[PDB]
């Protein structure tokens, strides 16, 4: 029944499922992220975000950019796909033959080079999508160690100044392969000594070991490489001699040579070297290591290193031992901690000069993906962590970190559109892109979405997608209000809308009392500094704010976690607390105006507050309205107060009555509305002003408890009352206007019910009839089910994933354009010339191959066209 009812998804926030890889394009300067269920996300400037999903629900490995107009996903199952940012679809499948264990690819050629398990190295062409005929086998098994099991090939990198030399490592020996020349140009292989110490996890130390190799890279200038080994041995050989300049440890020096009475002089756990990354800065010549170390046991054992090498001396002039000191003697050496325990599980630097040197070029940035799914950002090389919501777009802020808690608000546009006007986000990071405009008719009421973090963060935006609303964010820390830096995590939060207040709750209790405003332009800041409850924080707002969400006063009770919190558009906060207390704000002063237990009142073993809720009707047979509080408790009673108008401004509460309503608490929704107009009874500025007027608006308040919904007028002993098969999540009062006759405007007052198993009805009121019976189309997470928020205007926003919300819309007709796509690909962008050898580095030596000559050799003189326009585009 009633047709102009119909379930619709609105909007989607934040990402589908955990990611799981990462990558950059410094070209169009663009960011992908896949998630372990093979959903590719490419973000740019602003809120430019493309979402791809492939055809397979298979976990995601490696990515890479291709001439900056392809994107190579490589998934568990070793499936390559080819998508473009041009026409923003798969574009290739590919079924490689065999288990891939090394990538890589360059900015300016079509080509990726896969090794494999079986030791085969084969290359693939993106651009025509074929396979190539070069094919090099086992060279480990074929040259050096006929005996030794079958090595898979550790790693490949293409030469950072040379297309035709590829660095390969197998395990127990490495080597240079020439793909002009096809032939191996040098190898090296990493022997100890007996009694050699080796690296920190070196076993059998009395025996000759040939520890396998872990990993290998490239110095910028192409003359150096690095070999980490199992023993955790750190190994600089020159790619050219053939020589072994030394091999060091991240603490200890020359651990190659005996030492008979050696002793592990370290006070700390030796940490499995995880993987290791070679950053170079504006100019080359300047490089430092980042290496990450696996975890041991579960406590905070995953740490970056970084050795900054500094200048590089020159090649040609100096010695092998000159080499030996210039790595022997870092210039300079720290230890970058993760502020969280959760293992590493992707490291991406982020180019800013451009997308060579394995897309390590001067990074200002460093994403790191951890086993839970978060995404944290290393500033670099200062190491300092930023979680900051205005670098990324918006969706990837429910990733960094993860939002305890999340809700939205009906605000008023009045003012709202005049705060987000001002409200701009201006220090985005992602630079490539351009945004689509979606221009969405003007309307009274507009949406927020609220979410507080578990770092003492709330980030509030507008849910539209419209000229103002798209890149307009505010961002309060709530560690920079109490001076604080542990037990920050966001509990609760409440927001006012008609006059844009805030109130935030945490884990320890403290409550923070944010209000928008204007701004007023110590290090020693405490709550126990003073006795007092209410603590002064205006001081302490952020610096370089011209107006925002600033904080007025904290709370600091000492009396527990909070339980219900609720700050009235109307100057007043509801506070209540697990022990029983509750406690009412006058944000006029400001003051506290009662201070008391609620177990002490109750005739029934009710704790807490779980909801507080601000009504302006009359009471009982009173024949006038007032401003009345209602508060329900955790046994299913009712508590109504009055605040009374006093001497001088200020306000005092008298305790009408407590009332237990149902069984079936706690008591987490309470909204009103009026008897005969049925409109929304909720106390507002205005509302408060009608006082006087002798005015009487006889009401009736919806009490949700777990699983039923009552009916109950304040002052009387009658109700009614509605049950539910699965225990009650969300609901609220929307007030939607409906046009039948012919422009007659037919407001009709409707309640939205949720249930945690992702049920939504939609029944009329007070006869409680059944408008609609539907379900939310995917599952969702019990855990974020009851985050949700019912809206003005019929909206619901659900949070369905721990990382994802969903706005839904329940007017089906709704002025809904076409879905429009944005645009990734912007023609015209100039990939930089890729760095050469150097002559007055090493003169000679090198055999000079153009990228059209290399595509000769792998692909042959008789190498067809591209199906793709992007081959012909992207030149
Ligand atoms: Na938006």
């Amino acid at each position: 029944k009633n047709k102009i009812f119909s379930l619709a998804e609105t909007n989607k926030y934040g990402m589908s499922s955990k990611p799981i890889a990462a990558a950059f394009d410094f070209t169009q300067n663009l960011l992908a992220i896949a998630t372990v269920t093979g959903e590719v996300h490419i973000y740019g400037q602003q809120q430019v975000e493309v979402v791809i999903k492939l055809e397979d629900r298979s976990a995601i490995k490696e990515m890479r950019f291709v001439k900056g107009i392809y994107l190579v996903v490589i998934n568990a199952k070793d499936t390559v796909y080819v998508l473009s940012l041009y026409s923003q679809k798969v574009l290739t499948t590919v079924f490689v033959p065999g288990k891939i264990t090394s990538i890589d690819t360059d900015a300016s050629l079509d080509w990726m080079l896969i090794g494999l398990q079986n030791g085969s190295m084969i290359v693939y062409d993106i651009d025509r999508d074929q396979l190539s005929s070069f094919k090099l086998d086992n060279l480990q098994k074929s040259s050096f160690f006929p005996a030794a099991r079958l090595s898979p090939i550790v790693s490949i990198q293409w030469n950072p100044r040379d297309i035709g030399t590829v660095l390969i490592s197998y395990e127990y020996v490495t080597l240079t392969y020439s793909l002009v020349e096809n032939e191996i140009k040098q190898s090296f292989i990493y022997e100890l000594p007996p009694f050699a110490p080796g690296g920190d996890f070196s076993e059998k130390t009395n025996e000759k070991r040939t520890p396998k190799v872990i990993q290998s890279l490239y110095h910028p200038n192409s003359l150096h490489i690095i070999t980490i080994h199992e023993d955790n041995s750190l190994v600089f050989w020159d790619a050219n001699s053939g020589h072994m300049i030394m091999a060091r440890t991240v603490f200890e020096t020359e651990i190659n040579v005996p030492q008979p009475d050696y002793i592990r002089d370290s006070s700390t756990n030796a940490a499995k070297i995880s993987k290791v990354y070679w950053m170079c800065e504006n100019n080359p010549e300047y490089t430092s290591l980042l290496i990450s170390h696996k975890s041991i046991s579960r406590g905070d054992n995953q740490s970056l290193t970084m050795i900054d090498l500094g200048y590089t001396p020159r090649y040609s002039i100096t010695s092998y031992e000159g080499m030996k000191n210039y790595y022997a003697n870092p210039k300079q050496m720290k230890i970058f901690p993760l502020p969280t325990n959760v293992p590493i599980v992707n490291i991406l630097p982020i180019p800013r000069q451009s997308p060579y040197f394995a897309g390590c070029h001067n990074p200002g940035l460093i994403l790191l993906i951890l086993g839970n799914g978060e995404i944290e950002t290393m500033l670099y090389p200062s190491g300092i962590f930023t979680d900051k919501a205005s670098l990324f777009p918006q969706n990837l802020s429910w990733l960094r970190p993860l939002a305890t808690t999340s809700m939205a608000a009906s605000v008023p546009n009045k003012l709202w559109l005049g705060a987000l006007s001002a409200a701009q986000n201006k220090d985005y990071l992602l630079k490539g892109g351009v945004r689509t405009k979606r221009q969405k008719l003007p309307a009274e009421y507009g949406t927020a979405f609220i979410t507080g973090h578990s770092n003492g963060s709330v980030r509030i935006y507008d849910a539209s997608h419209g000229d103002i609303q798209d890149n307009a964010s505010f961002e309060v820390n709530l560690s920079r209000t109490l001076n604080k830096a542990k037990e920050l995590a966001v509990d609760k939060i409440s927001f006012a809308a008609e006059t844009l207040e805030l109130a935030v709750s945490i884990e320890t209790g403290d409550v923070v009392l944010f209000k928008y405003e204007v701004n007023q332009f110590f290090r020693r800041f405490s709550l126990n500094n003073t006795n007092g409850v209410l603590v002064d924080v205006r001081d302490r707002a952020p610096t370089g704010v011209r107006q925002g969400f600033m904080p007025s006063t904290a709370v600091h009770a000492n009396k527990g976690k909070t339980s219900a919190i609720n700050n009235s558009n109307i100057g007043f906060v509801g506070i209540a607390y697990a022990a029983g207390s509750l406690m009412l704000i006058d944000r006029r002063g400001p003051a506290i105006i009662y201070m008391e237990n609620i177990r002490e009142i109750s005739g029934a073993q009710s704790a807490c507050v779980t909801c507080i809720e601000f009504v302006i009707m009359e009471y009982g047979d009173d024949g006038y309205s007032s401003i009345l509080m209602v508060c329900g408790t955790d046994m299913g009673e009712v508590i109504t107060y009055k605040i009374l108008p006093a001497s001088g401004g200020k306000f005092d509460v008298q305790l009408m009555d407590i009332t237990n309503v149902t069984s079936k608490g706690p008591i987490h929704k309470i909204d009103a509305f009026s008897k005969e107009t049925k409109s929304s009874c909720l106390a507002t500025i205005p509302k408060m002003q009608n006082l006087s007027k002798g005015l009487c608006i006889p009401g009736i308040v919806l009490i949700t408890g777990f699983d039923d919904i009552r009916l109950i007028t304040l002052g009387k002993s009658k109700s009614t009352h509605k049950g539910f098969k699965y225990p009650l999540a969300a609901t609220g009062l929307s007030y939607i206007s409906t046009v039948e006759k012919n422009n007659d405007r037919k407001n009709l007052t409707v309640i939205i019910t949720l249930e945690i198993n992702g049920h939504l009805r939609v029944f009329t009121i007070p006869d409680f009839k059944e408008q609609m019976s539907e379900h939310i189309p995917f599952p969702i997470a019990a855990k974020y089910i009851t985050e949700s928020s019912v809206l003005r205007n019929g909206d619901i926003a659900i949070r369905v994933s721990e990382f994802q919300a969903s706005l839904f819309s329940t007017v089906k007709e709704q002025d809904t354009l076409a879905p429009v796509s944005d645009t990734l690909y912007i023609n015209g962008i100039r990939i930089p010339y890729r760095p050469q050898v150097n002559s007055l580095q090493w003169a000679r030596g090198t055999v000079y191959c153009t990228p059209a000559q290399l595509n000769e050799l792998l692909g042959g003189v008789n190498r067809p066209a591209s199906k793709y326009k992007e081959s012909i585009i992207a030149e």
